[PDB]
DNA sequence: GGTAGACCTGGACG
DNA sequence: CGTCCAGGTCTACC
């Protein structure tokens, strides 16, 4: 059929694979898992999505990762268009590796490993991630995908439609910025996170330097990059480590949520050292991220996205 | 300097 | 039906 949500069974001539086996991608544990919001699988493990502007449906086989794009005369994916995906998923990265060494030097974490295979992160765009997250305030990943396809909905480019569902693109800042914006996504029910929402796209445009800012961010160190966006209203710690881990190519920031912190003790029987608290805390939080760091390495990020996926599975 | 409490809400239970 | 909960952050105050 011409029309809704495609499949790989239902039209064919409209799929392009990539090389990719499911120890290397899991999309059912990725996409779903609080990396991304925007992803749904509007049919059985078929997932849609907007990336890298265009809609995408995607769907995986043991070897294969099937694609199809939605922009003209329908057509299968091109080459080019291909590798954006293969970026999104940051491909290059050897997934096997990663695991193998992780499960070297952390036998709880090879338990896991084991019944959790292509767990990798999503190389995002900075502007989506930001906001995602400083609507992830104290909130579950299904009342967050929630309000970010509202806030897509009400300012975000408006791209293709497929059944009943249409797509918008991730707001800009300046519309982010806009008057009577908080009030807007209050009404979309956002909560207190509508405040920071507005405020954190002023910031950044009237006082940080606009987009360039953020995205110069990419270059910066982990530290520095952490350090900057601390200082958006509703960026914290974990806000701050979620978007230098999933969106400006630090592998090593590690965000330190509940989920973690119940991990840490129930796993490692963690327990702060130097923190004065015994729970979380802004000094306790850095402590057990430094904790997670010196035992998984370089890319203790993407280590801590295999147990956290795996962890809400619980 | 390291906390306790305020700020929003739609599914979750007991 | 009333308290609890989920990828927190901010800040007046001890
Ligand atoms: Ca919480
Ligand atoms: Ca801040």
């Amino acid at each position: 059929s011409e029309f809704g949500h495609r499949t790989l069974a239902s039209t064919p001539a409209l799929w392009a694979s990539i090389p990719c086996p499911r120890s290397e991608l899991r999309l059912d544990l990725v996409l779903p898992s609080g990396q991304s919001f925007r992803w749904r699988e509007q049919s059985p493990a078929h997932w849609s999505g907007v990336l890298a502007d265009q809609v995408w449906t995607l769907t995986q086989t043991e070897e294969q990762l099937h694609c199809t794009v939605y922009r003209s005369q329908a057509s299968r994916p091109t080459p080019d268009e291909l590798e954006a995906v293969r970026k999104y998923f940051q491909l290059d990265v050897t997934l096997a590796q990663l695991y193998h060494h992780w499960g070297s030097v952390d036998s709880h974490f090879q338990e896991v490993a084991q019944k959790f295979q292509g767990v990798r992160l999503l190389r995002q765009d900075p502007i989506e991630c930001l906001f995602s997250f400083i609507c992830s305030s104290c909130n579950n990943i299904a009342r967050i995908t929630g309000m970010v396809e509202r806030l897509c909905q009400a300012f975000g480019p408006r791209l293709i439609q497929l059944d009943d569902v249409t797509y918008h693109g991730f707001p800009s800042l300046q519309a982010l910025a806009g008057p009577e914006v908080e009030a807007h996504l209050r009404k979309l029910g956002l909560g207190y996170r509508a405040r920071y929402v507005s405020a954190s796209a002023r910031a950044i445009l009237e006082e940080q330097g606009g987009l360039a800012w953020l995205q110069q961010l990419r270059e910066s160190s982990y530290e520095e990059a952490h350090k900057a966006l601390c200082i958006l209203p509703g960026v914290g710690t974990q806000v701050a480590d979620c978007i230098c881990l999933m969106a400006l190519d630090k592998p090593q920031a590690v965000p330190v949520d509940v989920h973690m912190w119940h991990i840490a003790q129930r796993d490692y029987s963690w327990h702060p050292t130097t923190s004065q608290a015994k729970g979380p805390s802004p000094q306790t939080n850095k402590e057990l991220g430094n904790f997670f760091r010196s035992l998984w390495g370089p890319y203790a990020g993407w280590a801590q996205a295999v147990l956290f996926s795996a962890d809400l599975r619980q």
